[PDB]
C-alpha cells in the first residue's frame, strides 16, 4: 500500500522507499527500524 508517483521515492519509517513504476509500489532500502 504505497502512495507516491513512479520516480520520486521519499523518506519512510527508518529507510527510503523508491516509488515503483506502478505509482503504488515501493522498494524501501529496508535495513532496520525498531519504531
Amino acid at each position: 500500500e504505497v502512495t507516491c508517483e513512479p520516480g520520486t521515492t521519499f523518506k519512510d519509517k527508518c529507510n527510503t522507499c523508491r516509488c515503483g513504476s506502478d505509482g503504488k509500489s515501493a522498494a524501501c532500502t529496508l535495513k532496520a527500524c525498531p519504531q
